[PDB]
């Protein structure tokens, strides 16, 4: 079984997101095509490229260009320190080869908002928020409750228990209206195994606070992408390249 | 003079607007091509329709296409209620045509972003941040001072002055780096007089107030514009 | 009734048509953006201007940036001379808003081909070829037939008469397989009334024998565009702006 | 050393050669993502898979997505069958890769033209044609002597010899006016060895003969290579 992927299979994968981010009008720099770009979530995933992302396979594996993530901590008031970090701003775009998956997670912090640039996207997500601590949180415009799977999700091998909760279904396409994912909920993607391009979708969120001089003191060590797996919860951050 | 843009003026305007929109990938769907998507800055600026858009004479007149304008409240503990009004997130793409501008103003809240899709950028901005309300403020990623301005630029007639104190300039292009306008800073930008495409970019931001989330949300200004016709200009826009 | 376009409208009906084919990638140079590129068939058809293009009426009025017209007769043996004005190549974009219509004519020597760049192509044409003298033609891949026109064709006022031939019917859109119309085949198109965008076609066709040191002696006054009305057969050249 | 391209080497680069193209907005259907849609010049060129696509080294492969190929027969006289074979309409996407290259070669019958659609396109040509066939031809506009060769071209190992006789050189870019390569005129081409991206550019041509509308079109051959290697190459793509 695979364990990492070599500098070849690498460099052809970020090469070829990066070129057909650009071909769609995203604005690709030099220093976002990097080793950390293309994301393994667990080990047990590498195995993606014992066949190769045009295999077809139900995979947790996917490039993330990011072209901002911005703190917009500048000019906010001193007393609105303390959640800070539930604004900011996040550009990217996420490009999913057919069959693969954007891992189920939710964040404590992040809000998100999905724009489908090529091919489809199905959404799979938990219309109810996760309970985080004895919170009185606010509400305004809660999930919709979408509808339910679809006979065709195809769900990586020793995974499919992660998938349980998420249990509303959303299918995106290029030219719907923008879609958003609020804070707290469970969701996870994938591009259909059938399709005949990588799905490529622009995210516009709230602050990315992702491993890799911080914004705010109490930014400094945090993570703030749980997932419902282990294998990528503990150990998916760097990516192995041989 | 212009008092009002023609009900065919506006039509067109727009529907070419949204049509290069759709074109470079934006999402636009109908309820996004409305009354005040067709911005006219101040009385005054219904003359930049005697001659046209394609008149690369310089007048603040511009479109904006909002896809996406999300507060962010769900999921935010209730503590941060008070400073809710500063995050949220927005997402739309403005059309100025050749030598047209988005006049001189700030936000209190509002911080922004650029993505040149078509077209050059010119950039003016105050690299120092205006105190609005609060003292104490955060700081982390200070405005860069860019260049001055370069020569030739073309101000519109009877706003020249608005332009004075947004001494430092940036020109943007399709490709760049995302480039960041902080909050409280002053800013405007122009498609260059002698551009043969309109500008499009697209604009990642917080929350975009204009008059509820929250009660506080309730009738919020965030947008002060520097020349005072300016302002009066953002309310409606006469369409005759 | 309007007589002419003023220099204010076309010169914003040209700049947006070249704009927008640049935001599609069509390659557009200063030169092909001229005051020849936005036609209008027939005098009576300027009434067009009188509400403008998105008014969404039936008019008969175009804009055409050609990248390419190649003779293609360098390297051609002499001995096929006679015949090398039904050769060539011929790229054009071609820009026609909502309601409007490229008119019915033929082509004795042009075959045609297109490809929707945007929005949705309606094309109408006589599935039988025109009779061109006692020629003994060549045949392979005579044109399809076609489906009868659908509801919602509104035709040009005193130009309806002209369509009458033009029994067959196709829909085209972006992706869909190239179509061909060959040479001596009545046609015309239009982009749909409720289009919310102008409709935006490239077209790849052999020569295009229009008025505008030939490539060949017998190609000086070659006309190969025959409108079945008159009003644009006869006087539809020159575009008058005032 | 590679005498194949394996499965999955072939399923990525036609899969991502198709998706880029649709990307582009190109005509892609399934009939033309085939088996010889991607194209390798000799059996010396699989090396080229030894490293693969994006190891910037000089080789000659390429992938061609054909959109149109269209006789023109239909409504031509009788009398002009016996050069309609110069005629016709073909509608292609070639993509390639860094520092990879469209072998030297020329048609006695297809002449082409090229609108760069990503990247750059570096042209390698004789101005002065070559006489296939028949003594007598016509004559309009010449190709253009363009410019010499710029310093530092890599070309493939063993193949270099090949380029000798096209001693002209151009340099297209996405925007600038089509360029035409007539008829019996050598050329190739290739993809700048340090491009960001693989050179994506469309090819408008008459009919493009490849081994019937009219009975003297049957196996027709109309390409002819100058390295003898490069002429097997284009028969069958050797996919294990
Ligand atoms: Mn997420
Ligand atoms: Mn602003
Ligand atoms: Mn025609
Ligand atoms: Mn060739």
């Amino acid at each position: 079984t695979r364990t990492a992927i070599s500098r070849r299979e690498y460099d052809e994968w970020l090469s070829e997101a990066a070129s057909l981010a650009r071909a769609l009008r995203y604005p690709v720099t030099p220093e976002m095509v990097n080793d950390s770009a293309g994301i393994v979530f667990g080990d047990d995933q590498y195995e993606a490229f014992a066949h190769g992302l045009w295999s077809r396979e139900p995979y947790e594996v996917m490039v993330i260009l990011e072209s901002l993530n911005e703190p917009a901590v500048d000019g906010l008031p001193a007393a609105g320190a303390a959640h800070a970090e539930y604004s900011g701003l996040c550009d990217k775009l996420m490009i999913v080869h057919p069959g693969k998956f954007c891992p189920p997670h939710f964040h404590q912090r992040k809000t998100e908002s999905y724009e489908v640039v090529l091919g489809e996207m199905e959404v799979f997500y938990a219309p109810e928020p996760v309970t985080v601590g004895d919170d009185d949180v606010l509400s305004f415009s809660p999930m919709p409750e979408g509808s339910p799977w679809p006979e065709g999700v195809a769900l990586p091998a020793g995974r499919e228990d992660s998938y349980a909760g998420l249990t509303s279904y959303v299918r995106l396409r290029a030219g719907d209206p923008k879609f958003v994912m609020h804070r707290k909920h469970l969701h996870a993607f994938r591009c259909p195994a059938d399709s005949p391009v990588p799905l490529v979708v622009r995210e516009v969120s709230t602050y990315s606070h992702e491993p890799t001089a911080a914004p705010l003191p109490q930014w400094r060590g945090l993570h703030d992408n749980t997932f419902v797996a282990e294998a990528a919860n503990s150990g998916r951050l760097a990516t192995a390249i041989a």
